[PDB]
């Protein structure tokens, strides 16, 4: 998160901290939110050979009582995803038991409405990522607010496009989601309604999200058989 704000701790109950393993390399991190108590909302392009997710942290250096550090048993990856547009950057991690309920970890369901949502709102979003282009990963979590813009802002990125993703974020200020901060949620007066996908390696906003409301029938459908 670049340009924000520390977050009150425990504040946000449903962010999900993830530590994902390829063969070649070492660790790499995303965010993601948990939607029931043994299912997290991420992006696609956060997939590996194994994922643990850490639930109730603040501090992500510093170990408390409030940690759940979770098992997932399988990754479902939007069929439709492509690795060169970045199309349907959607996925959803199954955990191999549900999470305990306590004040610093809970579920953030979906109301009903499946409503579309158009430029002019301002938003929130949060996660551990880096707050500069210089700059390491945060060590706490952090969070800013940001404007909805329309489609025409996000022209630059060719493979952009209005019914699948959210434009987010004033190109005059520096305020931003940033890597690192990837699958995390953007929340509308307090419902999710995008996901971190990608912007630019120097961080001039922009930034291109996911827009939830037209995946809820795929989300539904994988809840429902798992
Ligand atoms: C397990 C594999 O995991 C990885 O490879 N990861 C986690 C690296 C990765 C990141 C990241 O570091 O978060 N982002 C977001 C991103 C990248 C660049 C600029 C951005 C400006 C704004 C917001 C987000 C931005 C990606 C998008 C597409 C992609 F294929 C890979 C990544
Ligand atoms: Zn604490």
């Amino acid at each position: 998160i670049i340009g924000g704000t520390e977050s009150k701790p425990h504040s946000r109950p449903y962010m999900a901290y993830l530590e994902i393993v390829t063969s070649n390399g070492p660790s790499k991190f995303c965010g993601g939110f948990l939607i029931r108590r043994n299912f997290v909302l991420t992006a696609a392009h956060c997939a590996g050979r194994s994922i643990t997710v850490t639930l109730g942290a603040h501090n992500i250096t510093e170990e408390e009582d409030t940690w759940q550090k979770l098992e997932v048993i399988k990754q479902f990856r939007h069929p439709k995803y492509n690795t060169s547009t970045l199309h349907h950057d959607i996925m959803l991690l199954k955990l191999k038991e549900k999470a305990s309920l306590t004040l610093a970890v809970g579920t953030l369901p979906f109301p009903s409405q499946k409503n579309f949502v158009p430029p002019g709102r301002m938003c929130r979003v949060a996660g551990w990522g880096r707050t500069g282009v210089l700059k390491p990963g945060s060590d706490t979590l952090q969070e800013v607010k940001l404007r909805l813009m329309d489609p025409q802002a996000c022209s630059h990125f060719r493979d952009f496009d209005h019914n699948l993703q959210l434009c987010v974020g004033n190109p005059r200020k520096t305020k931003s989601a940033f890597k690192g901060d990837s699958g995390g949620p953007l929340l509308c007066a307090g419902v999710a309604q995008g996901i971190v996908s990608y912007g630019r390696s120097d961080a001039k906003p922009p930034a291109v999200f996911t827009r939830i409301s037209h995946y809820r029938p795929w989300i539904n459908q994988i809840l429902q058989a798992n």
